[PDB]
């Protein structure tokens, strides 16, 4: 399991599936997070909360809570002209 709590502040993922009781998606997704959109991680607190991060151009913080139950994944690809 790869959540959105496994990346490091400085990385790029993007989120694919979104775990959850449903309700939890929901909420999620009301915010701006979605499958699809990429999520820049800004800052992620030494206690594991608040993670913040910048999508869909805001900038807020994420509850580990669902940032543990999110899936996305660490997209590396290299840069070229």
């Amino acid at each position: 399991m790869f959540s959105l709590r496994d990346a490091k502040c400085g990385q790029t993922v993007k989120v694919v599936k979104l775990h959850g009781t449903g309700a939890l998606k929901r909420r999620i997704m009301d915010m701006g997070i979605t499958r699809g959109c990429e999520i820049y991680i800004r800052k992620v607190a030494p206690l594991g909360d608040p993670i913040q991060i910048n999508v869909r151009g805001y900038e807020l913080s994420l509850r580990k809570s669902a940032a543990e139950m999110i899936e996305v994944e660490l997209e590396h690809h290299h840069h070229h002209h």
